[PDB]
């Protein structure tokens, strides 16, 4: 890797678990178990790489249609992750966010991430942000019903809002724009996530599935991105 | 190819006409009007298999960065492409439409594409749409300021907001969202075109220069979106 152009922000689309569990003839759900635990092993070589914003898409505003047992697993796996990996995230000196309507998940749920959010809100390292019940379309309406109130009650018009001032609303606004999205398994679209966000983004699409992700699939991406060339429309 | 199963909106980043021209050792200009000759090809087997939009993206909102004599020769060429073919969009029962900020093009091209609109309004075949100083954030952007005013004057509150009333503020509100985008000369990347409607959108990253593009291929693209499995967040 050229250590002097690593991507400040990787997103990550971790697809594939159900495909992982279904060739093993396993439930859908033991494929979420290790995709949880992959999680883990992304966040050390990003951290150990010096990425600054890893972003992951854990649970979508659309994926609420899936079966309600595999919901609820996929939102209680986060009280599992963190009882177990929390000490290390605190260690390694990574902050834990999350992006998305983040009340809507269990109370259990919602207390072990506020938790690991307390207990690492000084940390300035890696900023580790789960994107849980999240969606672009989502994001922009929940971002834009909250521009026309605050401008209102600034009393400004609307010739104030610009590219700028919508980043600066929207639940990203304190990370840069991801470099790379990555998306596992094969597929090739990005189902709703970040759509404002990756305008511009360079795109991998891995043919491994989310559970066989690893760090040498990670830095394999990261070779793949620093040989695009990015134009931003011009020459 | 499934005559089931015809994509209704296909939208196309024709990238790699600057290319196509440097491997020839040619200027950059003489690309751009290879493609837009290409564009004749491609308009003539979309309406033959029956697409029922076609969305191509032929000037970006940052494609002013690039040099002055480019981008007058790209705004100056849909005067050439309608003076010769717009008989043919006619007679096969084309209706030709644009998005973007078209009030900023040369006055002779805001001429012939009003004509080309005048004289193709009432075909029920194809629609042809050019996104001529077109970009998603922008197009948000501009949507948004509308959408404050008109809340604001109808006496109404955000909390009528929601992801359809949004889709029917954006330039494409009269259009389906694209089931399938590709983009030519293997750039992997969406460059800020239709961010919003491609949410959900099939990706193909044809590695044909636009100006190779051909009827054959976009044959081959819709042959393999019919092999897509699509879920929109479900199982
Ligand atoms: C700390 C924390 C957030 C833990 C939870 C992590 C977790 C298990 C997220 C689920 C990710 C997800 C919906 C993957 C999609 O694969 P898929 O089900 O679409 O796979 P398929 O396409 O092969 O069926
Ligand atoms: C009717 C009508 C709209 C006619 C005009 C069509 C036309 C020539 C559009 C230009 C399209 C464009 C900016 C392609 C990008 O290739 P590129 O310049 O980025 O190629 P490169 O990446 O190989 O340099
Ligand atoms: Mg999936
Ligand atoms: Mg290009």
């Amino acid at each position: 890797l050229d250590s002097s152009n690593i991507p400040e922000h990787i997103a990550i689309i971790m697809d594939g678990n159900g495909r992982w569990a279904k060739k093993r003839k396993m439930p859908r759900i033991k494929g979420h178990y290790e995709g949880m635990q992959t999680i883990k092993k992304i966040t050390r070589i990003a951290s150990d790489i010096g990425v600054k914003y890893l972003t992951l898409y854990a649970f979508s505003t659309e994926n609420w249609s899936r079966p309600e047992s595999e919901v609820n697993y996929i939102m209680n796996l986060p009280v599992n992750f963190l009882k177990t990996f929390l000490p290390e995230l605190i260690e390694k000196n990574v902050k834990v966010e999350t992006i998305g309507f983040t009340d809507k998940l269990p109370k259990s749920t919602i207390e072990a991430i506020n938790n690991a959010k307390e207990k690492t809100a000084n940390n300035t390292g890696l900023k580790l942000i789960f994107a849980i019940n999240y969606g672009g379309r989502a994001e922009l309406v929940h971002s834009i019903k909250n521009m026309f109130d605050e401008l209102h009650q600034q009393g400004l018009n609307s010739d104030i809002i610009d590219e700028t001032y919508i980043n600066n609303h929207l639940m990203t606004k304190d990370y840069p724009d991801p470099e790379l999205l990555i998306r596992t398994s094969g597929e090739q679209r990005i189902s709703n996530f970040l759509i404002w966000q990756v305008s511009y983004s360079e795109f991998i699409f891995n043919q491994k599935l989310w559970p066989d992700f690893d760090e040498d699939e990670l830095i394999k991406c990261i070779k793949i991105y620093q040989s695009r060339q990015r134009r931003f429309g011009g020459l």
